[PDB]
């Protein structure tokens, strides 16, 4: 559309957006405009987050210690469904990361793949991981499958803010105010948030912002029930590591800001 973007419909994201529009997180999420049909498909219509920017830099971090839903792991034993998809996306990073049985099948299960991807990157050590970068100069990078150690992550962050400090201060101020809103938010408090990202965008005019995006697997907990989002995940507990991720992120960016 026009200052608007169409995203492939899914129910879970619809229901999350319509709730978030009424939540203290509203300022930190893309405006939600409703749905539409076009060229044979159904779409959620969304705010174009880039609208206000001139030649933006852009970074997307997946947030959390766990990236798959629990009924993926408890449904991976009852009726297992191995994927060609994921074996290849795995072998294209580490061959012989597969097991001699996974080898002969050309197939890995989802929780297995998602698990391996969590340990091969910063997710299991920091509770967040860089997924994507596009810089002011036209270059970009989505190859972060082995970005794991604290010093690899900080190098990428350094290159992205590109010595602008200013812009880096602005981003810690966004993340710090995000965190105050997450802590008092009924939506966050009553949802499992897995697979979602923080989108960092900024300009040579010094404009900077962070949004929460991707609510395709943000799930409602049963009545009155809450998460700390800090406590470590164990099958049954539904913990996220979302706020563990955020705390670590804020800490590291402040560390850059001293520098
Ligand atoms: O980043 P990678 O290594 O390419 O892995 C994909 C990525 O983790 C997506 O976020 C995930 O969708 P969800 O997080 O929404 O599950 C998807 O699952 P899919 O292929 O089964 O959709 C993975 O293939």
């Amino acid at each position: 559309e026009d200052g608007r973007i169409l995203k492939r419909f899914c129910q879970c994201e619809q229901r999350s957006l319509e709730q978030l529009m009424k939540d203290p997180l509203r300022p930190f999420v893309p405006a939600y405009y409703g749905m539409v049909l076009q060229d044979g498909q159904t779409f959620n219509q969304m705010e174009d987050l880039l609208a206000d920017f001139e030649g933006p830099s852009i970074m997307d971090c997946k947030m959390g210690s766990r990236t798959y839903l629990e009924e993926e792991l408890v449904k991976a034993r009852e009726r297992p469904r191995p994927r060609k998809d994921m074996y290849e996306k795995m072998v294209a990073v580490d061959p012989g990361a597969p097991t001699p049985e996974e080898h002969a099948q050309g197939a890995v299960t989802k929780p297995r793949y998602m698990q391996w991807r969590e340990t091969m990157s910063s997710t299991s050590t920091l509770g967040f991981r860089i997924e994507g970068i596009k810089k002011a100069d036209g270059t970009c990078n989505t190859n972060f499958k082995k970005t794991q150690a604290l010093e690899q992550v900080t190098k990428v962050l350094e290159d992205f803010v590109d010595g602008d400090h200013v812009i880096l201060q602005k981003y810690v101020a966004c993340l710090e105010e995000l965190r105050e809103a997450l802590e008092i938010s009924p939506f966050f408090k009553t949802h499992e948030v897995v697979g979602s990202s923080l989108l960092f965008v900024h300009d040579h005019t010094g404009l900077a912002k962070v949004w929460m995006i991707d609510f395709g697997k943000t799930v409602a907990l049963p009545d009155h029930q809450t998460l700390s989002h800090r406590l470590p995940w164990a099958e049954g507990n539904r913990e996220d590591g979302y706020l563990w991720g955020l705390d670590n992120m804020i800490c590291l960016l402040q560390g850059l800001a001293q520098s």
